[PDB]
């Protein structure tokens, strides 16, 4: 909403390969993906591009298992399908210099929060009391 906020986006703005990953099995656990999908989503290895184009923000993810995008304004509830394939209202939002992505789906929410630290992207995902947290690098 106030001003800066692009400018504060544009931190993100970049190609982004994951270079590690923590509990995310467990997080996916609790969320509730399939176990299909948790064998895939354990070992594959996303690239995350990060862009602006107008006002709109856009979340383009690459991967050997499923390639996603959304855009949208922040602060604007958005239609989002995931990559585990739940139907949810999206919001992406500023906070301070943080990046938080909150997803609603049947009674139940989960965010993502990420932020610049040490140069990386790192992304702390939160389902009720379990939490991830993946590191990714500029390319
Ligand atoms: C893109 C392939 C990953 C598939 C795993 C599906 C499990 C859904 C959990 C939320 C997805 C958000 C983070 C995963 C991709 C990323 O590294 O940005």
């Amino acid at each position: 909403v106030p001003r800066g906020s692009h400018m504060m986006v544009e931190a993100f703005c970049a190609t982004w390969k994951l270079t590690n990953s923590q509990n995310f099995d467990e997080y996916m656990k609790a969320l509730g993906v399939g176990f299909a999908t948790r064998q895939v989503g354990n070992v594959t290895k996303p690239t995350v591009i990060i862009s602006q184009e107008g006002d709109k923000v856009v979340i383009r993810t690459l991967s050997t298992f499923k390639n996603t995008e959304i855009s949208f304004q922040l602060g604007e509830e958005f239609d989002e399908t995931t990559a585990d394939d739940r139907n949810c209202k999206s919001v992406v939002s500023l906070d301070g210099d943080k990046l938080v992505h909150i997803q609603k789906w049947d009674g139940k929410e989960t965010n993502f929060v990420r932020e610049i630290k040490d140069g990386k992207m790192v992304m702390t995902l939160t389902f009720g009391d379990v939490v991830a947290v993946r590191h990714y690098e500029k390319a």
